[PDB]
């Protein structure tokens, strides 16, 4: 019989489900999505593109949308990425 | 054409793959696994048990193993949960 306390350190990030919705909102777009962070860059709104890299608490991402349908960018992606209540 | 910077806030935690390995290591056990955190408690090493709740950076978990095969608890789970290099 034994018992000792420990700490957590496992990986941390956005599962594969959230990333699926990320593109869904853009699905109603018509411009172009581009996420730039830590000098790194991904194809755009690709699912595997994000799931490939990783982020942390406090981090940030540069969302760029050029066009008219860019609405979903500021409208949805902004409110969504902000988990507004 | 538009373009504005933003910040990340999406959810954060251990995907469903890591949790699958958590039990794998215990699969070679024979005692009992119990994780207690934030007064909360899960069946034990259940996959859906953890995926159900959530954790954060700096957080901790109380791993309890009572028995002889408790080796995997201190041996593997400790080194694993510590992501030792």
């Amino acid at each position: 019989m034994v018992q000792q306390k420990v700490e957590v350190r496992l990986k941390t990030g956005l599962q594969a489900r959230p990333a699926a919705l990320f593109v869904q909102e853009a699905n109603r777009f018509t411009s172009d999505v581009f996420l730039e962070k830590d000098g790194k860059k991904v194809n755009a709104k690709s699912i595997m593109g994000l799931m490939s890299l990783a982020v942390s608490t406090g981090t940030e991402v540069t969302l760029i949308a050029q066009g008219e349908d860019e609405q979903e960018a500021l409208e949805k992606l902004a409110a969504y990425v902000q988990e507004e209540v």
